[PDB]
């Protein structure tokens, strides 16, 4: 029902290496399909409790939910979470499959560059069209390369 | 005028080593106050450059002003502005001083846990009411320990 209640989460990677980072940890709000992609050296349990209390410093989530992944299913992992109040729950596959595909266009030519250029498929994501609803996912939120990842988002 | 539009950047630290990390980087958003902080191992121009890409990742700002420290006086830091169009200011206050007297007073006891706290350290600079706004920086933005920190804030 509102921004920042349930999170969606996975990685994707590893990808070439590009800045010593093989992996981005994938973020999705719930309600308003709001994607944020942090770059990590591993699909670990440290590197997303990294990346969440960055996130977390926003808003705290209700529930958190993921796949079976180690860096999710770690005791670790369930640690942080209990501290926080969080529910985890395991088992937006259409956005995770959007990302996946713009990743592998933006490669091309440029697999070690792909660090550098991830704001822009974040910028890209949040601000573009999904095909059923009215507002991007920024604007449900707050109230040539941009070309090439809208040519994979709208076709 | 925009969220967004300036952002002004400061390091503060070093703090006890927790979790390895010394410092924090401050951004605080011009137009809403909105304060995200960062923290990082080192005062460095890549420490800053990784935080601000996962920053600018939701929107890029025009301007971005700091002091003469050394992360932002690099050609490095100055490369990376011009990449993306910033024109970078070198020379809110008040924020900065709040936040300092934050970090103070949540050391007292557990001096090693302030990356741990540090997520919630942001939440109430951001969700508290300034002297003379009607609103909270997260307000403008988005259209115990808890108590302990309002105390720092609001005598
Ligand atoms: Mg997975
Ligand atoms: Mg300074």
């Amino acid at each position: 029902q509102k921004p920042f209640d349930k999170f969606f989460i996975d990685y994707i990677g590893p990808l070439p290496p590009s800045q010593g980072y093989l992996y981005v940890l994938v973020v999705v709000d719930g309600m308003t399909g709001f994607t944020w992609l942090y770059p990590t050296k591993a699909p670990s349990t440290s590197a997303t409790v990294k990346s969440l209390n960055v996130l977390t410093s926003i808003a705290i989530p209700k529930v958190i939910h993921s796949d079976q992944g180690a860096a999710f299913t770690s005791s670790t992992f369930a640690e942080w979470a209990k501290e926080r109040g969080i529910h985890l729950e395991f088992s937006v596959e259409r956005k995770n499959s959007d990302i996946k595909r713009l990743l592998t266009k933006l490669l091309v030519g440029r697999p070690t560059k792909w660090y550098d250029l991830l704001p822009v498929v974040q910028l890209a994501l949040n601000n573009t069209y999904s095909p059923v609803l009215k507002y991007t996912p920024h604007q449900l939120l707050f109230g040539s390369l941009l070309q090439e990842i809208r040519t994979s988002l709208y076709h």
